[PDB]
């Protein structure tokens, strides 16, 4: 089922089942970075600090889409914290965004980077999809 997308449990469960995604601490401080691909290039697709609470989630979004959640839901999600606020933005995670649109986002997020990062040849290699299954039912 849908976590509730408030822990990082939560964002390790999603993580852990897309393909090549691999976890490091590139900073100084506890922010926690989500990346894809080979272990000689990956790119980031999610960042959280893990010591705040509640937690703060930026990911990308295509900028149509960026404007649109930032306008549905303004106290919420904002332009990406220390990032390209053209592709990021940050998301808290404190309940107020439905979870299930939450779990998207991130999917969508890793599946942007795969799409504008790799190309087809290295996406073919290395074995990224074209979309993601485990989407759930209604």
């Amino acid at each position: 089922l849908q976590t509730p997308m408030q822990t990082v449990d939560d964002l390790r469960s999603v993580c852990d089942e897309l393909p090549h995604s691999l976890e490091t601490f590139p900073f100084d401080d506890e922010t926690l970075v989500f990346k894809v691909g080979y272990l000689s290039k990956s790119r980031m697709y999610a960042l959280t600090d893990i010591t705040q609470d509640p937690l703060r989630l930026s990911l990308k979004v295509d900028p149509e889409r960026g404007e649109e959640l930032r306008q549905a839901h303004p106290q919420s999600i904002a332009p990406g914290y220390h990032l390209n606020k053209k592709h990021w933005v940050t998301v808290t995670l404190d309940g107020t965004v439905p979870a299930e649109l939450l779990g998207e986002l991130l999917r969508g997020s890793y599946l942007l980077v795969t799409k504008k990062g790799f190309t087809k040849a290295e996406r073919k290699e290395l074995g990224l999809p074209d979309s993601l299954e485990g989407g759930s039912h209604h």
